């Protein structure tokens, strides 16, 4: 029969809860325990069958080889200049974490600043948020141990590169904003809890706090500046404004982009900071986004969506707040979104739209709005910038599905502005002519036209014949743009394969009623656009059912998992990555209190009524049809993933292997692989997100029995 035999994995028949009437059983809610003997012997058991299987097939070495010579290539991230000196990240290729460099001149030479490499063996220590101070000197910077959102944040002086003694712990979702006087630093904590605090933990993160940690004393003398005890889940953030008068604090409460704006004249404090600050509350409401830009005394302009779904600029003056004296800066356009704006030069604002799914970058008058100069781009995303508002040029970063990025200069003191390129590296191997990226817009149920990228090599006959790879992940507000993406083009060239990514409802493609149409009530058609898509793609010849491979992570876990268990006659491999499977308790652990934004919470009756039809968990059923199995099914996690606790997927894969797994006709592999000292995946090093990759498209090879292609 089959080569390997799933885990015994107990079945505790009395876990039963009732949700407003409705009994849920949960028979393996035992999984939730990362420490306890039972989860631990589960984990090992279940890698003890997903390993062999995954390496038996020798394509899985021909990929990794052929992953470890493309993806070494030099990767850079733009400039960036804070006082006297420049800074910027720079990877060799095939380096563990990429290492920050600082030059005290453009022209100058280079020398390492910070190498998160020499902080582990294995490259699991790494860089997560810093902060200069406002005069360049000073430095903070956060670390992550082994994928944790935890962080730890030190201090340097860069001249010397100095390490000094300041050390702040309970740090996580935590702003970094020094003070211009040179003071201290702002920065967020978690009140001390039970238990461990190393990533491993499913504790929620609750009371988030603000402090002004002032160099040079202990983290125990930090001031509390602002707290929020009648609202656990509310998490201010502080900014300091440009010319460093006043201290904004931008409170959340969930995943919405809507935020409290509320400001410190920091003139105003009767003794420095000593205490909760003199808080003037702005914008004390949820009601819209209000991201700061830039300001002209007591004229602030923010980037906003308040009755402006596709966002835009607008001036509020402290000294006549109401809402009615507001003036609208940058109109909010009919179809593209404002994605981020910068003010540079002083009086210059950078602009940066999305327009069907492909970045623009202009540059505007800040007194005006007014057009100044476009930038040229070719199809793709703008993935990095550059550029203060005392500073005097750009950077930014453009990449695509074919081309690694191009790093373009502009200095904006020259009468006539010309972007120039500034750094370009090209990977030998991957003759990105051979290649093209289409984007078509398809149907969903009920008649929405979703985009969706394909990229496929040149020529290829629309028969049906080529193994695809479609991704998605549709909730958010986030957009999923053009990146490039060695390991997919490994799939396209060395497996004949075709690539997809349906920029499906729930995302922010389309500005904030692209999100609402993905959220809640209507979460479903997040499901419906991401099937269509496969059925798009099938009918359109470009693969078949059974040579398709959907691909999803966290949000988008969520996403190919549903799919899987709604349409398992549609793929033929899915690949789901540290994905949210338990819809009725995500929001008991860590930070999934704040996911009830886009998928409500089980709470609620009403809540519960919708999310109880598609959580994966509790949706596994046979197929009725005798010809119809579950897909090959791929999870993947990690025991310090503490954004998405791994009980999802321990759960998730459990329950696959009891109901589907046992059956007859059920011949497709249900497997679960658990990594060490990794977490959510931000920070991964190289070496990790090489084997992960291996892991993935081997998979693939051996379910659809592909071969390689040299
Ligand atoms: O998608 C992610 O990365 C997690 C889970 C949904 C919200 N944030």
């Amino acid at each position: 029969m089959l080569s390997f035999q799933y885990p015994d994995v107990y079945r505790d028949e009395t876990a039963i809860q009732d949700y407003h009437g409705h009994k849920v059983c949960d028979p393996y809610a035992w999984l939730e325990d990362p420490d306890s003997e039972q989860t631990k012997a589960f984990v090992e058991a279940q890698n003890k069958i997903t390993v062999p299987f995954l390496e038996q097939c020798p394509i899985r070495g021909l990929y990794k080889e052929r992953m470890t010579e493309l993806y070494d290539y030099p990767k850079y991230s733009c400039h960036f200049k804070k006082g006297k000196r420049y800074f910027y990240f720079y990877n060799t290729g095939l380096q563990n974490q990429r290492v920050l460099y600082v030059q005290d001149s453009l022209e100058g030479e280079a020398r390492v600043f910070l190498d998160p490499n020499i902080l582990s063996d294995d490259g699991t220590v790494a860089l997560r948020g810093y902060a200069f101070s406002e005069d360049g000197e000073y430095f903070a910077y956060g670390l992550s141990a082994s994928g944790s959102d935890w962080v730890t944040i030190k201090f340097m002086k860069v001249d010397g590169a100095k390490e000094l003694p300041d050390v702040l712990e309970r740090v996580k979702f935590s702003c970094m904003a020094w003070t211009h006087d040179g003071k201290g630093m702002f920065y967020n904590a978690y009140p001390q809890q039970d238990g461990k605090s190393d990533g491993t933990e499913t504790s929620t993160n609750l009371h988030q706090k603000l402090y002004y940690h002032v160099l040079g004393t202990d983290q125990s003398e930090d001031i509390l500046c602002a707290e929020f005890p009648d609202e656990p889940k509310w998490m201010g953030g502080a900014e300091l404004s440009d010319d460093g008068r006043y201290v904004l604090l931008s409170i959340r409460e969930g995943c919405d982009p809507v935020n409290r704006l509320w400001y410190c004249d920091l003139q105003q404090e009767s003794n420095g900071i000593t205490g909760i600050l003199k808080w003037v509350k702005l914008i004390d409401n949820f009601e819209g986004e209000y991201d700061y830009v830039t300001n002209e005394g007591t004229v602030f302009t923010f980037k906003t969506n308040r009755h402006s779904p596709n966002y835009r600029l607008i001036n509020i003056d402290f000294t006549d707040p109401e809402e009615s004296k507001w003036k609208v800066l940058v109109p909010e356009h009919e179809k593209d979104v404002l994605e981020w704006v910068a003010c540079v030069r002083s009086n210059f604002l950078v602009l940066c739209y999305l327009h069907d799914v492909k970045n623009t970058l202009q540059l505007h008058d800040l007194a005006t709005g007014a057009l100044l100069k476009i930038f040229p781009l070719e199809v793709g995303s703008v993935v990095g910038y550059s550029g203060q508002k005392k500073d005097t040029e750009i950077f930014y970063q453009f990449t695509s599905f074919l081309s690694p990025g191009i790093i373009y200069h502009c200095d904006l003191t020259k009468e006539e502005l010309e972007p120039r390129v500034f750094r370009e590296v090209t990977v030998k191997g991957i003759d990105a002519s051979d290649y093209q990226t289409v984007q078509i817009f398809y149907p969903s149920k009920d008649g929405t036209k979703i985009p969706m990228f394909i990229v496929h090599k040149k020529g290829i006959k629309l028969d049906g014949s080529h193994p695809a790879f479609l991704y998605g992940y549709g909730g958010f507000n986030i957009s999923i743009t053009p990146n490039y993406s060695v390991s997919r083009l490994i799939f396209v060239r060395h497996m004949g394969g075709v690539l997809a990514v349906a920029n499906i409802r729930g995302g922010g493609e389309y500005g904030e009623t692209w999100h609402k149409g993905g959220i809640l009530a209507n979460k479903q058609n997040c499901f419906d656009d991401f099937q269509c898509a496969a059925e798009y793609l099938i009918k359109e010849g470009y693969t078949s059912p059974k040579r398709l491979t959907i691909n999803g992570g966290a949000n988008g876990g969520l996403l190919v998992a549903t799919c899987a268990n709604q349409r398992p006659d549609l793929f033929g491999c899915v690949i789901a990555q540290v994905g949210v499977m338990d819809m009725l308790k995500f929001h008991k652990y860590t930070i999934g209190h704040a996911w009830t934004t886009d998928y409500g919470c089980s709470d609620s009756k009403q809540h519960f009524e919708w999310l109880i039809k598609y959580s994966p968990l509790h949706n596994v059923k046979l197929p009725e049809a005798d010809d119809i199995q579950y897909p090959s099914m791929l999870l993947l996690t990690a025991d310090h993933d503490d954004r998405v606790v791994p009980l999802h997927s321990l759960k998730f894969i459990a329950t696959l292997q009891y109901i589907v797994g046992r059956s007859r006709k059920q011949n497709n592999p249900l497997l679960i692989h658990v990594d060490t000292k990794a977490g959510h995946g931000a920070g991964k090093p190289t070496a990790k997100v090489i084997e992960e990759v291996s892991d993935m498209f081997a998979f693939i090879a051996r379910c659809l029995n592909i071969d390689w292609i040299p």
